[PDB]
C-alpha cells in the first residue's frame, strides 16, 4: 500500500486474499470432515454407554 | 513460456495453475466423502463378521 498505485496494488492483493480465502475454506471443509466423524463415533460411544 | 514475455505470462499462468489446484482438490474432497462413507461400510461389516 505504501509503495505501489491503489489500482495496481488491488490486483496484488486481490491475488493474495483469494489465496488466503482458499486455505481459510479448505481448512473449513476438513474441520467439517472431521467434526462428522467425531459425531459417528460419539454415537457409537453413547451406544456403547 | 515460449511465446510471451516473462513480465505478463505470470498472470495467465497464475490462473492456469490456480484452475488445476481447484479440480485437485476437488478430487481430494470427493475421495475423502467416498472414504468416509466406505469406513461405515466397513464397520457395518466387521459387525456382521
Amino acid at each position: 500500500f505504501s509503495r505501489l498505485d491503489k489500482v495496481e496494488a488491488e490486483v496484488q492483493i486481490d491475488r493474495l486474499i483469494t489465496g488466503r480465502l482458499q486455505s481459510l475454506q479448505t481448512y473449513v471443509t476438513q474441520q467439517l470432515i472431521r467434526a462428522a466423524e467425531i459425531r459417528a463415533s460419539a454415537n457409537l460411544a453413547a451406544t456403547k454407554m
